[PDB]
């Protein structure tokens, strides 16, 4: 029994070229700056008493990029410590341990900002870096 088809994306065609049944899969992509919420990709299957989709498709939302990457020293300066969508820029910086003593050194970037250009979901210019 195939399923109910996949809802339409704006300013996008069609999910699947073929596949709307139990065993087809519907794939989404999102505009630059949106990820999927859900699952990028649906499995049609049966609640129990009709054919519905598993993940009654991902909708394209701005990249809540959520909870920033964690660091090895500890979190990282920005003016809010919680992120919002993408765009946000957080840095973070290698901490001296006793006071004036440094301890730890850093990879070369220590600013990162939501781009999703990694092979992730969707997430910021790379992983958190780290005090090496």
């Amino acid at each position: 029994k195939s399923c109910r088809n996949p809802p339409d994306p704006v300013n996008g065609m069609v999910h699947v070229i073929k596949g709307i049944q139990f065993g087809s899969q519907i794939k989404y992509s999102c505009t630059k700056g949106y990820r999927l919420i859900g699952s990028s990709s649906a499995t049609c299957i049966i609640s129990g008493d009709t054919v519905i989709w598993d993940t009654e498709t991902p909708i394209c939302d701005r990249i809540p990029c959520g909870l920033p990457p964690t660091i090895t020293n500890g979190d990282f300066i920005s003016t809010n410590r919680e992120n919002f969508h993408y765009g946000s820029v957080v840095t973070y910086r290698c901490n001296p341990g006793s006071g004036g003593r440094k301890v730890f050194e850093l990879v070369g970037e220590p600013s990162i900002y939501c781009t999703s250009n990694d092979d992730q979901v969707g997430i910021w210019s790379g992983p958190a870096p780290q005090c090496i």
